[PDB]
Parts: C-alpha cells; sequence; structure tokens
C-alpha cells in the first residue's frame, strides 16, 4: 500500500518511533519519503553486489532480511523480506528500530544524509496531529 503523509505519521507514532534511539518522528518521515515514497511494495535490485532493498524504508537483505540469494548474508531482524512487502508496518518497523540501534543510527540511509541531514524536516509533520 502506499500511505498517505499524516496516516503514516499517526501510525508511526502509535508504534513509538517519535524519539526512537534519539531519532525524532520528523525524521523518519523524511527517511521514508526518499526511500520509497511511502510505499511498502516498493523493492529495488542492486546489481552492483546482488543484494536487494525491501519496502517502505528500503531495508537492504545483505545484513537485515533474508532472501536466500544474496551472497554473504545475514539476517539480524530474524525475518523473511518476505515481511517487508506487507501493508501492516509492524514487522517494517520493528526492523527499522534494529537497524539504528547499531552505531550509524539513522546515518545508515546515505539518502538520509543526502536528503534530511541539516534540513529543516519540520514539513514532514505539520498538521498532521502528533
Ligand atoms: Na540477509
Amino acid at each position: 500500500k502506499v500511505f498517505e503523509r499524516c496516516e503514516l505519521a499517526r501510525t508511526l507514532k502509535r508504534l513509538g518511533m517519535d524519539g526512537y534511539r534519539g531519532i525524532s518522528l520528523a525524521n523518519w518521515m523524511c527517511l521514508a519519503k526518499w526511500e520509497s515514497g511511502y510505499n511498502t511494495r516498493a523493492t529495488n535490485y542492486n546489481a552492483g553486489d546482488r543484494s536487494t532493498d525491501y519496502g517502505i524504508f528500503q531495508i537492504n537483505s545483505r545484513y537485515w532480511c533474508n532472501d536466500g540469494k544474496t551472497p554473504g548474508a545475514v539476517n539480524a531482524c530474524h525475518l523473511s523480506c518476505s515481511a517487508l512487502l506487507q501493508d501492516n508496518i509492524a514487522d517494517a518497523v520493528a526492523c527499522a528500530k534494529r537497524v539504528v540501534r547499531d552505531p550509524q543510527g539513522i546515518r545508515a540511509w546515505v539518502a538520509w544524509r543526502n536528503r534530511c541531514q541539516n534540513r529543516d524536516v519540520r514539513q514532514y509533520v505539520q498538521g498532521c496531529g502528533v
């Protein structure tokens, strides 16, 4: 599914993302926007290293979820990558929280650096009641 902006903001708040490991809600929103356009079924194959990015947060099969076909991969969220293509985002949120528990934090996603870091990100949550 493709969330509307404020619908996702309210959903993420209920799921405990606001301030998780120091990361504001507006930063999570900015990341989902630039990774997937708020689309849970989004996938991107990376032909250069044979891994695939999955779902609303584009989580990578080399480190985070298992898809069987990625060489040298681990599965730190302990999920099939299929779990990250569901319309219900509970598992993908649980996996995103595991990602930012490593030292890099939100910097793990290069699009956060290019598109969100040191910007005015208030725009993503304005008017949503969160
Ligand atoms: Na994996």
